[PDB]
């Protein structure tokens, strides 16, 4: 085998951060779902099935690096040190929710999302 040098050693290992987060980019255009029609949400209906076999139990793990503030879906909301269960990936946003919370979903920039891929 061949190998070439390395640099790479340090005693104090931190992500190539920024000091701060870059202005957030602009909403993907018109979303391309697909669906029942959404509009009931208020009064409430059972029915949240969906992939009977195996589809595609193959998502992606993420984590907050920057704070996000939002207001109201789809925007989702969330807090440095929170994973995210990805499901989705459209334009420079991504679809999912809050593992830890579930009770919260929506979308958010990539740019806050940190896709770890320690294996």
């Amino acid at each position: 085998g061949s190998s070439g040098s390395s640099g790479r050693l340090l005693d104090l290992e931190n992500i190539q951060i920024p000091d701060a987060p870059p202005p957030i980019p602009k909403e993907p255009s018109n979303y391309d779902f697909s669906g029942p029609s959404s509009g009931i949400e208020g009064r409430g209906s059972s029915g949240s099935s969906g992939s009977s076999g195996s589809s595609g139990d193959k998502e992606r793990h993420g984590v907050a690096i920057y704070n996000f503030q939002g207001s109201g879906a789809p925007q989702l909301s969330l807090q440095i040190g929170d994973v995210v269960r990805i499901q989705e990936t459209c334009g420079d946003w991504y679809r999912g929710y809050l593992i830890k919370h579930k009770m919260l979903q929506g979308i958010f920039p990539k740019s806050f999302i940190h896709i770890k891929e320690v294996t």
